């Protein structure tokens, strides 16, 4: 007659590793870490992106007139702008503060166009004649269609011109102008005249005055010129006064807009957009899942788990899968028993241990995941080539919480998933133990996990060893006997 | 006759989490967050904070003239700035690089105010006309104390001025200077003068030169003009020269400073400055403690212990508390209860109860120890057109923060687990030393008890509480027992 | 007879911390941390560094002419600055952005100087009289020979001046040119002429337009004079078209250049150059190890280990050392004394000597692995007016080391006790599977040793190291024994 005590095993191929062990195969895991998205971009808080096409942001955001599919009235989500997009700044020159003007639309969700100054603003002279093959419109000269080229009518002289628009709404305006700077004292004179020439813009909070700095160079896009672009918020209450006697690129429309309450972003990417929602979309695509971390990308919008770069990050719950070890026949739980007697034999889990096991390898993957419930994000923010250092101060942050994180991730599942197989061990020792202790010399060890008893164990008998109620004076002349 | 094993337990109701368990009573327990504060500014290494009152830092270091009680000499270890201050930049324009100044400002100790150029120095002009509504003093048109706004006398034009300073000192000197721009040609010609105008600085080491950029803008503060306001730092040995054929708004004083050996700070609070002090000195509020977490605030001077989300970080120390333990054990952690025909009692296990104090407090001490740094936030500011390093300085702070918050919380759960198990053990390895010292002289019981097979005196009791029992001596006695 | 279960000591005197205890001395360990280095600079990935000799880097890439040591090509892995190098900037001014082209410099690895504009491109003007007693060569006025200071003829006035170069090569080009800002305007007159005069450079992507800015300022190295330099990187395909009028500093001499691939730096440092290798070389030396982490320097190029604060990390890999455990096994760490007729000795247990060897191992190479990162600080420079962004340099620096330190150290002193704990497990398991197998054919001893009460012979203690005794063979020779 017998008594073993032994735990669960099944058919589980499952392995993880631990600190001290790798390729253990567990009975029962769980994959802390996603690695599938759809290689799309979705709806996020079931609001589109913005598909700038072959537009880049600024050719979209100045108006440039192969954009047209975008001009008027947008929300978004946020913006995908195409890599390749070839419609731009298509006039040469520079925009001002370009890199922190991405910024700023990276931030917004709404805008609303509107004709800020219309051309009837600007007398004596020709609203209708500033137009460049640099930006073509169906093979045609033509410009922004939100700044307006102003030039001189020939017969007469450049007025001085004026014009001001106040804001009077509770949204912040965005608007755009810009000096032009011919290549030559011809040119100049024939467009805007000769002596002295300036643009000026005001406002409660800011002021601008510049001319015209003249100097043939090489051609860009087949011109000689250039602009100097430049942009400005115009806050609720401001007003806005321009005047003018010459290379004036006027502010034409601009964009009422409002700041989202969301983080936003400008992706950069040819992945397309369709008819689907995302929880979290991130520039790779978009992510379904429950799991805590993720390898797939640190840039993102929406609700997405902390990125890391792990391949895997297998947390064992279950025990070390050995059959033959472990019981396959078990089934019933973790923890359990082997009987045998004149009455039969089986297995039987002992449902009070597994249970508590089940509460601590619960508790401890909820834990795990509630302090995990943070991600540091990066984000997509530009900077000029003559912002080497602060570029590279953000990459060296973002790859160090990276590392920080992939480290915290990866060091802790190693650890955790050793400490988790012995606490098996343990529960196991702890049921063999409290058996021995109560059988004394009325069973013998084996050295095995089982007890061959020195007398006869009754269905009752093994059931009051599963209780921890046994009496060992009972049994006890019976089995001094034999010896 | 018997011999017990048992552990400690007590009134607490103090508890902890662990990783495997929630809410679990412990016997002693050690907070390590720190959670309060006095609403209030002190005093740190004895210096106290400058209180700005109803001027901003600008209007402040500028000489706005409703600041005059903040006019001279002046020393700190921090500012405080009130957020409804309203008397700042009077006449209207920028400051250039406002936010480097006041990271700078911040980082000074003691300033020493001074008439760096007296208006006799501008020769062929007028010095003495240049106040504005928008800057009033006592119900009077005024201007910036440490500046002065020159203008052409009506009948002459405005003369080429010059005007010289050397830094003979071992001081750095903080100076301000601004260009005036009107908003029409008309102004700019009663003023100053038409022609090209400039304004120009010029050290051993920078060069400045800018002219009036006019143009017609909306009023603020009552004025369609504006002044573009400039500061610089004379460094010792160095020479200042003055340049100018208009639209200056010359240097009139300026400030001698020392920098700081300290961090220091500007803090944009309502809270009182009292007579007290702090080593520790947080935005929302002075710290007095030896913890070494804090979830008070993470801008602070002084020595505060390191900032963190959590609401609580409590560490066992203790025992599990079930009243199971021995109420009655009182003398240490892990014990004996023993009865014979000589009476009964309790009696600590001196040796491997201070084991474990030593343990618990070695780690204790070591996680202080090894927490014993703290991230610091700053608040400097970023202007409209640095939002992307605004983004980073925030997207940095919160990374750490996260990372130390994680670090903390888990390593509390993690260890509180270790040492309730430690506790475990020990209860464990005596009842074990005790069992295998008896052998079949005593009944186990499965109970932590031995009911012994013979007469167990007060020196046999003993004799097992230092681990010397002597088995054939009661050999006989006990077998003969059944 | 007799048969004991004991583990190995030594000689070791070697200590170790662990979260519950410290000093602990232990068989064997490993240092983590690696603290030596040789100091000096050696040649990384086969490419010596570039000795700037008493140039500083400006004086060096404008071409001062005390710095002819350097003149021509170069290439390099990363530059080294002298401390005390005193050929700068001669001629007194500001290089614009000149942090931003240090950054450039040390992310280069070759350069190749060509004549971008001789002296025959610019006509009607005086191109061999632009010296100055501020940039001296050999006692003699010279000047930048990078850089030409052209000036009008005594009897012409300046020409208009043109001049256009095209990259029609693969490597981008850096170049320099400047404008000169004469202290008054009788120099004005005498070396460009009186009038509006412009410096104008164009590119397919960058315009630039100034004028002189003129001033009386106070000398420096013996002049009144400024120079405002600036630079630009002419990419593959554009043109750049010079026109002045007067105050052109033009460029003469540029730089065709290859990026790196790998990162560079520019080290400020006296340490000798020599003639060495370094997989790793930090700003105070080279480094050879094998070890995963250091504490030289957090400046570095190459393949270092990570930087911490810590001065030691030493992880247990051997027993507690108490000589208890056996001086004389020597074979593994845990094991056997028998004592019979056919003699006496140690034998260690392989078994469970090598699984507790593989596990360690394991530890050890999981932590190497996972420490196998490094967070990378860097010597960018910043002005005067980027304290801001320099203080956030630093304190995400300062940050990352912190949370680095901790995670090492903390690491250390809890993998330690758990180390330690694997091994007391390990020598009790032995010892109990003797127990049960012998039962009562043996006494216990309280010893780790059992007094056998019969004869065991050199089969009968094999019998027990492989598990199978065998107990009714000497059952009854026991029960005699009474
Ligand atoms: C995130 O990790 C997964 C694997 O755990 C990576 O996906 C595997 O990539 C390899 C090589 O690219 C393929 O052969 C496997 O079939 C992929 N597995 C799965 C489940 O897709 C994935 O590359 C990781 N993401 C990134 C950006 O590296
Ligand atoms: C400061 O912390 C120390 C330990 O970090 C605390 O010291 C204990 O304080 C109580 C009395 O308040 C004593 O009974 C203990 O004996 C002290 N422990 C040790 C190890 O010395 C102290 O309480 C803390 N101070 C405050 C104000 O909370
Ligand atoms: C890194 O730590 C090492 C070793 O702990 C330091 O080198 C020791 O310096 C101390 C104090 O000057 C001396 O007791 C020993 O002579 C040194 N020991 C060894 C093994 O070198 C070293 O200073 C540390 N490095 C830095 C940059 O602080
Ligand atoms: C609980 O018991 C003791 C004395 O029996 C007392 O001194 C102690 O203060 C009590 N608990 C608390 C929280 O005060
Ligand atoms: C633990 O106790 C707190 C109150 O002290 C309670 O809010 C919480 O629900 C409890 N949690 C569990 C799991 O018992
Ligand atoms: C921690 O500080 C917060 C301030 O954020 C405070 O409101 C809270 O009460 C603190 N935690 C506890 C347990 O008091
Ligand atoms: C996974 O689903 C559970 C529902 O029990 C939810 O509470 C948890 O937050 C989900 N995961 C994530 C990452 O939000
Ligand atoms: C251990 O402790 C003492 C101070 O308590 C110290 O002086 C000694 O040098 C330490 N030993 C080692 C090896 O660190």
């Amino acid at each position: 007659d017998k008594i073993c005590i032994g735990y669960h095993a099944n058919n589980s191929t499952t392995q993880v590793d631990t600190i001290l062990e790798k390729n253990v195969t567990v009975t029962h895991s769980v994959e802390l870490l996603e690695t599938q998205k759809e290689s799309r971009f979705c709806r996020v808080l079931n609001k589109a992106p913005l598909d700038l096409g072959d537009c880049t942001t600024e050719g979209w955001i100045l108006g440039n007139p192969r954009c047209d599919k975008l001009l008027g009235d947008r929300s978004w989500s946020y913006i995908v702008e195409r890599p390749d997009a070839q419609n731009g700044i298509c006039y040469p020159g520079v925009l001002k503060e370009a890199e922190e003007l991405k910024a700023l639309i990276g931030s917004i969700d709404t805008i609303q166009r509107f004709e800020m100054f219309p051309k009837s603003t600007w007398t004596g002279v020709d609203t209708n004649s500033g137009v460049t093959s640099a930006c073509t419109y169906n093979g045609g000269s033509s410009f922004y269609r939100n700044l307006l080229w102003i030039i001189k009518i020939r017969s007469d002289p450049y007025s001085l011109i004026k014009g001001t628009y106040t804001n009077t709404g509770s949204q912040s305006i965005l608007y755009f102008w810009g000096v032009h700077h011919p290549p030559d004292d011809v040119e100049q004179a024939n467009l805007y005249g000769l002596g002295t020439r300036y643009v000026r813009m005001g406002t409660e909070s800011m002021n601008f005055a510049k001319g015209p700095e003249i100097a043939d160079r090489p051609p860009a896009n087949g011109q000689r010129g250039r602009i100097d672009y430049y942009w400005s918020v115009l806050k609720p209450g401001e007003t806005l006064n321009v005047e003018s006697n010459g290379n004036l690129i006027a502010p034409w429309y601009a964009y009422k807009f409002t700041s989202s309450r969301h983080k936003g972003a400008i992706f950069r990417s040819d992945l397309p957009i369709e008819n689907c929602d995302a929880v979290c979309q991130t520039l790779t695509g978009a992510i379904n899942t429950n799991k805590t971390f993720q390898n797939v990308s640190p840039i993102w919008i929406g609700e997405c788990p902390k990125y890391v770069k792990s391949k895997s990050l297998k947390l064992a719950t279950g025990l070390r899968n050995v059959p033959q070890g472990g019981w396959t026949g078990m089934v019933d739980g973790w923890y359990g028993y082997h009987h045998e007697n004149s009455q039969g034999s089986g297995y039987a889990a002992d449902k009070e241990s597994t249970q508590k096991a089940i509460d601590g390898i619960t508790n401890k993957v909820n834990s795990i995941i509630d302090k995990m419930n943070t991600q540091f994000e990066a984000v997509e923010h530009e900077f000029s080539n003559l912002e080497k250092r602060i570029s590279n101060l953000n990459k060296r942050m973002e790859d160090g919480f990276l590392d920080v994180w992939t480290y915290n991730a990866e060091l802790l599942v190693l650890l955790e998933n050793e400490r988790t197989l012995d606490m098996h061990d343990a529960n196991v020792k702890n049921l063999h133990e409290k058996v021995k202790s109560q059988l004394r010399d009325n069973a013998k060890d084996l050295g095995n996990g089982c007890f061959e008893f020195w007398h006869k164990c009754d269905n009752e008998c093994i059931n009051s060893v599963k209780n921890g109620t046994y009496n060992y004076p009972k049994y006890q002349e019976e089995s001094r006997l034999n010896r």
